[PDB]
């Protein structure tokens, strides 16, 4: 049913965990793929990190003013995986390098004997998992890594505005066309002109493989963190005719994260949520 035979003397035990937080506006859909291979000297678990991180983009009036209005938006999305267990090792993860393409689609391949690789286009190994996500206008890069952790940043990068090409740091990024409006939303460009990561949110698709030493302990725990770093753009009406000017508070609210702690059983191939925030 949920055990797939992959080669001669090898199989994959597939488990799934789903957890949403109205507190953080995050859904975490984790796939745990246990590699049971006679020709491989270690226990191996492939984690596919998916779900949704709501952009939580809000538009509000600045204080008791009628002419200064603000937009709070996600400058960067946070994706992280850590283990406390001393017997566990982070052996790979996808994406490995800084990547600016609109759609990030990569493939991790496995071959009997503990051989892991990356797919070209399509390849045929014993087992494989594919990552697939869109990051229009954003850039993906590894912020931190060691044998126990991996942290990705999906940050605002390059945008084609009316005033030409803009960086993610441009203070006029997202300033609108309606200075006389009384609605904070009107002070900023419409959804049609916004990237999905700003108007809606992020659908992560990340992979990490962990190796456990056989018989060093039945259970292991991993913490998976999904979040966002929020910027504040203040649009002020300048007065011939009237226009709007933007000013930025960069990293106004950092580490708005949803962290879930999962417990894994190497013998029974069972999953438990230990806790969360």
């Amino acid at each position: 049913n949920n055990i797939e035979n992959i080669g001669d003397g090898a199989e994959v035990v597939k488990r799934t965990e789903d957890t949403s937080s109205d507190k953080w506006g995050v859904t975490q859909n984790i796939q745990f793929d246990f590699v049971k291979d006679k020709k491989y000297n270690k226990d191996a678990l492939i984690l596919k990190m998916q779900g949704f991180i709501n952009s939580k983009t809000t538009y509000y009036n600045y204080k008791n003013t009628d002419h200064i209005k603000a937009m709070r938006w996600p400058f960067q999305y946070n994706i992280g995986l850590k283990t406390n267990d001393p017997n566990v090792d982070l052996i790979n993860y996808l994406p490995k390098n800084k990547i600016d393409s609109v759609n990030v689609s990569q493939t991790l391949g496995y071959n009997i004997g503990g051989n892991f690789n990356s797919g070209p286009g399509n390849g045929s190994f014993n087992y494989s998992k594919t990552i697939s996500y869109n990051q229009q206008n954003y850039i993906s890069e590894v912020e931190h890594q060691n044998s126990k952790s991996v942290q990705w940043g999906i940050k605002a990068n390059s945008f084609i505005t009316s005033l030409g090409k803009m960086s993610g740091h441009d203070p006029n990024l997202f300033v609108g066309y309606k200075p006389y409006s009384q609605n904070p939303r009107d002070y900023f460009v419409p959804d049609n002109e916004l990237p999905p990561l700003v108007h809606s949110g992020f659908n992560p698709s990340f992979i990490a493989t962990v190796s456990h030493e056989k018989g060093s302990g039945d259970t292991s725990e991993f913490e998976i963190t999904y979040g966002r770093n929020m910027d504040v753009t203040h649009a002020t009406r300048r007065t011939g005719n009237s226009y709007l000017e933007g000013s930025r508070i960069h990293n106004a609210f950092v580490n708005r994260n949803y962290t879930v702690k999962y417990e894994v059983n190497w013998k029974t191939h069972e999953i438990k949520v230990k806790g969360h925030n």
